[PDB]
């Protein structure tokens, strides 16, 4: 008969009881402005098919940020410029603040609220218990937000998490992968980087929803108390579900695939094995000891489930004993 | 023009960062008006609408005060200063800042309120009552003006009252803006037969004591039963009407001693008037809210002289009040 169907277990019907307008990005008119107005500063980053920048607004003497990117595919410029626009203002969210091209080039651009990065590589080692639950925190509400406004991420990693620790700032950035939840819907599965894809990508169960972000945010969590960057360090997206595995155990993948009917995939014969359950306390060290508590553990273990249904929402996390003493 | 600076709170914004009163820098997070289920319209302002709402996520009533974005650079003001005043007594509570997902239209969320009609206390309103709410809105103003805000839009419109919980919260600080002494200011705020003559003379170098003019006509209004006090009929004929009981001879010395040009405007209309005694408005429908106390108090909020009219906290002291 197939897999089993399922749904979030919140904000399930946001958007089937909203007009199109809202969620029908294909048929959204876009304006685009002239970039003439921004002069280009200095190169920030270079991703798949888009490349950042800083920038200087000649208006107002501001500097923004400029996201140029490689037209492949047009309904996919669409989609994140239609997501950025339902969310503009949200909490921690980045706030797109023009859409232009320039005028010779003609190249799709989107200009944004400037954002002052610190470089997180010395950070880490002066991080505190404090530190890690205060921004942890600032992510929750991000993802509540754009879950209540029925959007997934899809691609929750540090990489697009952008901190100004001066100002104690946080922002959620490049929505590219993101897209509206209707219930019953499959997806492509192809979304994600490779450590931070959550089992139901990697054993090809199209049906999931909001929960996937909340795989990722514990993939950032565990590598950030324990200081191990990644935690699960696959080398494909096959062997990236059996270091899963090693650490959840192959007893509970089985009672996932069950649940819901999926089948493996014949690549995962000759490399799963047999794998048992370890315990989070495992993962303690002298590095490390001063970010691990029993109440971190306790919440990590709430993350890192294998059934998308059973891990916590934004909302549930956000009342955890964890954040009891951030604001 | 002669330079002016308030006799009060001077400096109370040069002693802070920039943070406190640089709203143009502020980041304002617009949450999901999801979480609240709008009831009825309850008003209809000018770029405005306010609505009686319900929040779904604990059963409580709510005002939503939905805003037509004709300049985000307001917007981000009256947000910084309910932001920074949140809590103050008889200040109106801002509880949430959130969007509708498809509109995208700004809206406030504040606490409720259950006001009693203004055109219905008029009739069984004491000499206590008055003396009772003038305290409790002196107390809202000598709050926010040692915030180093000044409301700019001090009228009977503005101020919400709960009679039955002798209740009273002052609203609507649209118009609010941030004291830094030597500023100069635009003279188009407040409603028409609340402007104070600087506004009026277009002297741009105005303070806090513009909210005790404002207060100086609800407190004649009210204790006269004459509702506008000073009934202009435009901005220039406004200044003719407070002339014609303050005299054109004070306004002649103000006028002076700041230096001020008087628009062309005013010449074949101002023409020559006497100072009035304040007891000529006393009639057999008042009588029972005006005392030699209330009269003395009244004198020293209507003066020109915007630098010689009472403040806040003087105002509080005065023997009008010695019963409350
Ligand atoms: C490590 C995961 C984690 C777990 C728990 C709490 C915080 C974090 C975290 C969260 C964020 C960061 C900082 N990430 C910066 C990523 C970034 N910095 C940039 C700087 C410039 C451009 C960028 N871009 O993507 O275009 C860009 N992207 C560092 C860390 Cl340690
Ligand atoms: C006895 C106090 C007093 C002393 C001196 C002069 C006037 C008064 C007075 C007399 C009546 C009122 C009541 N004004 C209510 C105005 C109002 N009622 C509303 C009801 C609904 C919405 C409103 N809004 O503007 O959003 C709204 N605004 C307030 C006051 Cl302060």
């Amino acid at each position: 008969s197939g897999p089993v169907p399922s749904r979030a277990r919140v904000y399930t019907d946001v958007n089937t009881h909203r007009p199109s307008e809202y969620w029908d990005y294909e048929s959204h008119v876009v304006e685009w402005g002239n970039q003439d107005d921004y002069q280009l500063v200095r190169k920030l980053g270079r991703g798949k098919y888009s490349e950042v920048f800083e920038a200087i607004n000649i208006t107002n003497n501001e500097k923004v940020v400029v996201k140029i990117l490689k037209p492949v595919k047009k309904k996919k410029i669409k989609r994140e410029i239609k997501i950025l626009e339902n969310l503009r203002g949200g909490p921690n969210i980045i706030t797109l603040a023009d859409i232009v091209k320039d005028p010779v080039s003609r190249t799709p651009a989107l200009v944004f609220e400037h954002v002052n990065n610190t470089d997180f590589k010395q950070l880490y080692q002066t991080l505190t218990d404090y530190d890690i639950r205060f921004y942890m925190y600032e992510i929750l509400k991000a993802l509540d937000y754009c879950h209540s406004m029925g959007i997934m991420h899809r691609d929750v990693k540090p990489h697009n998490v952008m901190i100004d620790h001066e100002h104690r700032k946080l922002r959620l950035i490049d929505w590219g992968l993101a897209e509206f939840y209707h219930p019953g819907q499959e997806y492509n599965v192809r979304v994600a980087s490779r450590y931070f894809k959550g089992p139901e990508l990697l054993v090809d169960y199209q049906m999931y929803d909001y929960s996937l972000d909340m795989w990722s945010l514990g993939c950032m969590l565990a590598s950030m108390i324990f200081r191990k960057e990644p935690f699960f360090h696959g080398h494909d997206n096959y062997d990236q579900l059996v270091r899963i595995a090693k650490v959840l155990g192959t007893e509970d993948l089985y009672d996932y695939i069950d649940k819901y009917n999926i089948e493996l995939d014949p690549r995962f014969n000759d490399i799963l094995g047999r794998h048992s359950r370890k315990r989070w306390e495992r993962f303690v060290h002298s590095e490390n000891q001063h970010l691990v508590s029993p109440e971190a553990l306790d919440f990590l273990d709430k993350l890192l489930r294998y059934d998308h249904q059973s891990r916590l929402t934004a909302r549930e996390a956000m009342e955890h004993p964890y954040f009891y003493t951030v604001v």
